[PDB]
């Protein structure tokens, strides 16, 4: 078996390589990549996302999140407040400020250590989740907003034919924005490009022992547990790499920069944080491997979750048992 002790794996493919996306996932799986949950992938030096970032200013974040946190330093929820709208360039300037920016720091180690200490005392900004794309159109290799649909491999691998649409999102972030506990609706996988500025820490849980995770969260957060049988799809608790250590969770650690992807894969608990003013573009996407993976997904019917439109039909397909439940939550 390849990668048994499901190491983060980082990969350099070529400009002739970066040619079929399909393919390239399906390579680094042959490697053992989805054991670790995660994966790096540097693109070559030729590519490029689009020319410059020279004019992103205007993008509206229309309801941007302060992530306000209650618990411990170690263990902690985080609830999204809504904000009034600003601009990337009121966001920026916002990032910026004394009171929102990246403390001085020796390297990426030492400001690791500052976030699990301080993370909770402060409340960042997030402009998460604003449906677009940074990728010029003309870029035609790994581009987020050209890939092959979740419904298309569905309709491929099953032939069900399914409504339902599939684009990508983007993520502006600051100092201590942080992303909870998760994995991919659906445990689809995705895939993020870190467009510009500075770095995004990732953990992750390998596939095969996320059920460990789970377990250590239903005892770390006992009334959410009750709640919700599957309360990490709320996308709200944080544990941090020294708890997770405490514990015996296995998983890893890696910083991707500007200019790299991440790829998630199915069932792949993930979590991080942001190191100062950036922007991301992620997006869920699927391969013939996924689809049991699709099948087994847990589901949030407490209805805190609510997610959309084209999950319906993932569950009306691949979960019709739930589907029932299901919908009961989302309406
Ligand atoms: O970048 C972020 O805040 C969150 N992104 C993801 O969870 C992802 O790409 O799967
Ligand atoms: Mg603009
Ligand atoms: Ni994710
Ligand atoms: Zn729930």
């Amino acid at each position: 078996a390849q990668n048994p002790n499901c190491n983060i794996m980082i990969f350099h493919p070529t400009k002739e390589e970066f040619n079929d996306f399909d393919k390239y996932i399906a390579y680094m799986e042959s490697q053992g990549a989805h054991r670790a949950g995660l994966a790096k992938i540097i693109p070559p030096k030729e590519w490029k996302a689009r020319e410059t970032y020279d004019n992103i200013s205007e993008i509206l974040i229309a309801t941007p999140l302060q992530q306000v946190a209650s618990g411990r330093a170690g263990v902690f929820t985080q609830y999204h407040k809504k904000k009034k709208a600003m601009t990337v360039g009121e966001y920026r300037h916002l990032a910026n400020s004394k009171k929102y920016q990246t403390p001085p720091h020796q390297n990426f180690e030492d400001l690791e250590r500052k976030y699990w200490k301080n993370r909770i005392y402060n409340s960042p900004i997030y402009g998460a989740d604003i449906s677009g794309s940074l990728f010029d159109e003309n870029t035609k290799q790994w581009n987020l907003g050209h890939l092959g649909t979740i419904q298309d491999l569905l309709e491929k691998e099953c032939g069900v034919v399914i409504e339902g649409v599939n684009t990508p999102y983007l993520y502006f972030g600051m100092w201590k924005t942080t992303f909870a506990w998760h994995t991919e609706d659906m445990d689809l996988y995705s895939i993020n490009y870190l467009h510009l500025g500075e770095p995004k820490t990732w953990y992750v849980v390998p596939p095969e022992h996320g059920q460990r995770l789970e377990r250590l969260a239903r005892e770390l957060f006992p009334g959410s547990s009750r709640g919700c049988g599957a309360f990490l799809r709320h996308k709200v608790a944080l544990i941090s790499p020294t708890v997770l250590k405490e514990n015996g969770i296995p998983f890893n650690r890696i910083t991707q920069e500007a200019g790299e992807f991440m790829v998630t894969f199915p069932y792949g608990y993930h979590a991080g944080f942001n190191h100062g003013f950036n922007c991301a573009e992620a997006i869920n996407f699927a391969t013939p491997r996924w689809i049991d993976y699709g099948k087994m997904a847990s589901q949030c019917s407490c209805g805190e979750a609510r997610v959309t439109f084209s999950m319906d039909a993932f569950v009306r397909i691949l979960q019709p048992e739930r589907y029932d439940l299901w919908k009961r939550g989302q309406d």
